[PDB]
């Protein structure tokens, strides 16, 4: 997976290499601080000299200011590659998510989409850089310390080379056994954890049936099991490191025994042995991290693989041919066979529904099925499987999706509002073309200045981020204002307000009449007024046309005509 | 953090003190493993040849065995206190959670409650213990190291004890600047984070207007502002440790310059200076983790304040005094007024309603305004604001709440079955009273035994999560079985299910007719069959009884009676 991530990080190598050289110097400023111990004792408290000891406090600041300056440079210029290999791939994920079919947001992935761009994005540069802060730094501390051992005491360095790899495999095997036991139990605590959710959801039945005592008893039992596995998990966790320390001490003791087993040893000065022993203690942490540097790296790269799954999914079907400036004619349906993806029940049978030019087709307000779904096919939110839809007396498959949707203009109370200025919001992707000269008149005839004027900055104000939070009816009104860039052939109004707010419902009715003077329409009709104002109501229910005819026919065949 | 939580720890202190003595010994096995340097460098490689050095390996395993065993005992017997102050906390929370009214479950908490029962109670004894390991182990390592310095070098130990408070306050102020800078802009990170979320949620209206290009353009700059603030976060985070190391090196250099003078020279051997240099390095970690004690112990108990608020909330109004054995008498609603909690709109104004003895009253959900709310007052899910419900000629406020819920028995499609045996499930809190002789016969004439026989074990099988997974109608039939054994003198049914499943509707209707044989049964009638079989219909919407009389009077005043 790192193979595929490499092109994404490749142009941002300049920060990486500076991180890969400012960390080696961070490994050669911890193995060179220790070397000064040999001058400090052999030449400072052995051969008694002040000249050899007065520059020591100087060089134990220069090395440490180097440690600080290289640590900052590493943590920054590796944060810079962890700011241009997480930001660029965030931008790629967002640019691909916007194009992906809306069916994906229909419970293929519904709430994790933030975590799939924020946290799961961060764990490709907060725990893959942690495998290049450690492979280089702690993997160079080992090399530096071994170079020190060779330069000072080959006699004990050979012994370390014999032993330390054995300590490493010991560390790995005990860590692996602990990890197996830990992740074996993780499913167990998850299973006993969801049990409490199962009780908490049914607070209702728990209250109604005779008592909670039988429920409290079971909760007590599962809590006791929770604890008696949690303590076992901790015992497995906190015993791994003591055994590691003990086996590492076996090396520290075997070297000390080998420091006197022959007469060849014990000829080493105090400085050399103090340096050697200090180095052995400073070899523990890098050995432990170099073995652990396959956990972090593979965690990060598996999370990146899952991000790649999100990124690699099929784009929206972009095979349309004809660019429509205006579908001057009318929309027609023809034998459309559509099913909700992920389901088996067909959503719509063969439909041949005629919507005429310059008029409106209403729909049965409460069909119970296939009411809002039929509005989907004009906007190609979910593409049709078989059967065609005739834009302007021309098939929809022939039309580019952007071109298709430029024509359509949806309105509903559930309309999600953009968050830039009102001037941009009304003319989103059209601000340079449709200037405020149009937007002033649009807000005039929108009947929405009761909140745009009252906002006191309505001509230019941020409309989202919950900045103003116009109510849902006002969202419908400003949706009409959005459509008041006009020339939109199809006008889908969900009309699901169910609330005749004072003059606002009459306002949207008047604006609908204005948008019906020149443009077509296709409305879901719950309100009786629109049903009367409808021109040809092709009522459809249960995936099949049940009745066709204008208001007089619907009065003749009431069906569900009420109130 | 003011005189808090102690009695939940107090009986479980015998495991605590073993953690407070197995950690001091863990402080006295890191400050005593270092002291052995002086024998090694004076009596070992220094003056004396051998025969004392040969003991040093044997005591760098014994001290290390004591290090490992102490660590294991501390990490186990401190988790045992984290397994009798977590388990006790969870049990206290849960036991105070189902007696604590349903009104809390009306989205005062949606799904954070699992946080407050699992994670927010793990993080009381996972970061108060984590701030008691450090304030004892690394609060005794300082004492051990200072004892070592005093015993081995009186001269420069005074210098160190002068600098240490200076290093400590330096650490405190740099950490405070880091805290104030990092957490100042974390809310800015939240702001830029939600900016992607809002525009992702509205996948619609980004694609209908062809605003994908402007969308990516407006996302790119917020991603850039994400990166350019994350860089400042990580630079402020990783600049603290270098400055800390540099100021601590200022100490390591000042002491070394002090070591140069003749006054302290020739009183410190090679071993003495090495041990007081190794100890100086081993004081860095304890000193810098001790100042973070209040950065965990108040990152901790502050979180426990949420649990204490949950546990301090008001209990359910169990002020009833009259215990009811059988409630065969009819029920009265007497000028009852009620509001759904947190809402100014009256959910139910004055109502005077009759539930006759051995008879049924049906409700039709036309407006969907209080159809289900009126059911709740019968079980007193939400208490009555004013007015009375004379149940069997006596008010609910007199009736003890447990008995009150015993008399009633809700049965709706939204019945949350609970994981248990099917027999115990059928006799929830009554498995001792109702034996299998009752269960099998009730299930037989509950018309559910076909489903019980369909899965594996039947009369003793499990009804657990993701197990048998009875359908909606099936679990409704389980609920009628429950009421059948309990013989609930009051019965409530919602019938929110719309589709009448084969081999279920006739069984449901026969069971219902059994349930009005000698029992009162209020019903919410969505089925026309139940409407026609209803005995005394009173139709209630908009908080008051809008229509009266049986289906003949409902034919006189049709409304939606035709449908
Ligand atoms: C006045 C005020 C002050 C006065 C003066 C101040 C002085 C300051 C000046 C310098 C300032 C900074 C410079 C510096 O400090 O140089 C550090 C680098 C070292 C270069 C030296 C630079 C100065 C040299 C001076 C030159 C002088 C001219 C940088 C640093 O600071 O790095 C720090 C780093 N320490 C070191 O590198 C050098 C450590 C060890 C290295 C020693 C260096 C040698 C110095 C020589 C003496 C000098 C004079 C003589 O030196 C120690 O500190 C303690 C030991 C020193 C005592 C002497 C020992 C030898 C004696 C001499 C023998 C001859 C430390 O890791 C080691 C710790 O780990 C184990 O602990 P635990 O196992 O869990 O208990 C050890 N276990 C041990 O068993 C050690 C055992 O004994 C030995 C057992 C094994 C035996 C043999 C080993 C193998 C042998 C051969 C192998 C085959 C502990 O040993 C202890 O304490 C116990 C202590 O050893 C007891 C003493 C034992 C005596 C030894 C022998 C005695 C005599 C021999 C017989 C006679 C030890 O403490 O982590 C810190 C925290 O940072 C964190 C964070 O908080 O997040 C922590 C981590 O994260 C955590 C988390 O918190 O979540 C926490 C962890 O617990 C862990 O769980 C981790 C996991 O990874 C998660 O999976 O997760 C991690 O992440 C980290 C980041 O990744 C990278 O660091 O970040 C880092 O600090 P930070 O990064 O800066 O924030």
């Amino acid at each position: 997976t790192f193979r595929r991530l490499w092109p994404t990080i490749a142009p941002f190598k300049a920060g990486l290499i500076v991180a890969g050289v400012a960390l080696i110097l961070n490994a050669a400023s911890d193995t060179f601080m220790l070397s000064l111990l040999k001058p400090l004792l052999d030449d400072g408290f052995g051969k008694t000299d002040r000249s050899v000891l007065v520059w020591m406090p100087l060089v134990v600041i220069g090395l440490m200011i180097l440690r600080g300056i290289t640590s900052y440079v590493s943590s920054y210029c590796i944060s810079w590659v962890s700011g241009k290999v997480v930001m660029t791939m965030r931008r790629r994920l967002f640019g691909h998510m916007m194009g992906m079919p809306v069916s994906f947001f229909d419970k293929q992935s519904t709430g994790t989409l933030l975590s799939r761009i924020t946290y799961d994005s961060e764990q490709v540069a907060s725990s893959s850089s942690g495998a290049l802060i450690t492979v280089v730094r702690e993997g160079a501390s080992i090399i530096g310390l071994f170079i020190m051992m060779f330069y000072y005491s080959w006699q004990l360095s050979i012994i370390l080379i014999v032993l330390a790899p054995i300590v490493s495999i010991a560390i790995r095997v005990v860590s692996k056994r602990f990890r197996n036991i830990s992740k074996n139990m993780q499913n167990t605590m998850g299973q006993v954890t969801t049990s409490a959710e199962q009780m908490l959801k049914g607070h209702k039945e728990v209250l109604i049936f005779g008592g909670q005592e039988v429920e409290t008893k079971r909760f007590d039992k599962v809590s006791n099991r929770m604890r008696l596995q949690g303590m076992k998990m901790v015992s497995a966790s906190s015993i791994s490191d003591p055994i590691i320390q003990l086996i590492a001490s076996l090396a520290l003791a075997f070297v000390l025994y080998a420091a006197s087993f022959p007469s060849v040893m014990d000829s080493l000065t105090a400085g050399t042995i103090t340096v050697v022993f200090s180095s052995m203690i400073a070899l523990m942490r890098p050995l432990k991290s170099l073995t652990n540097v396959n956990a972090q790296f593979q965690r990060g790269m598996a999370a990146c693989q899952t991000l790649f799954t999100i990124l690699d999914s099929e784009q929206e079907k972009d095979e349309g041919k004809r660019v429509i400036e205006r579908a001057t004619g009318d929309v027609e349906f023809r034998n459309v066979t559509f099913t909700y993806p992920g389901r088996d029940v067909p959503a719509l049978r063969n439909i041949n529904l005629k919507i005429p030019a310059g008029k409106t087709v209403a729909l049965v307000g409460r069909s119970g099925s296939g009411k809002s779904t039929i509005a989907s096919l004009i906007t190609r939110f979910y593409d049709i499987d078989e059967g065609e839809i005739l834009m302007d007396g021309h098939d929809l498959r022939e039309y580019t999706l952007a071109s298709l949707r430029n024509q359509v203009a949806l309105v509903s109370q559930n309309v999600h509002l953009f968050n830039d200025t009102v001037a941009n919001n009304i003319a989103y992707a059209r601000t340079e073309q449709y200037s405020r000269e149009q937007i002033e008149e649009a807000a005039r005839m929108a009947y929405a200045m009761d909140f745009i004027n009252k906002m006191d900055n309505g001509l230019d104000t941020v409309i989202g981020e919950n900045g103003v939070l116009l109510s849902g009816g006002q969202r419908q009104r400003i949706a009409i204002a959005r459509a008041l860039l006009r020339d939109s052939p199809i006008l889908i109004l969900d009309e699901a307000t169910s609330a005749l707010d004072t003059e606002s419902e009459r306002a949207i009715q008047a604006a609908l009449d204005e948008l019906q003077k020149n443009r077509t329409s296709l409305v879901i009709a719950h309100r009786l007024s629109t049903i009367e104002k409808a021109d040809e109501i092709v009522v459809v229910e249960d995936g099949v046309i049940v009745e066709r005819g204008t208001h007089n026919d619907l009065l003749e065949h009431r069906g569900v005509y009420a109130q």
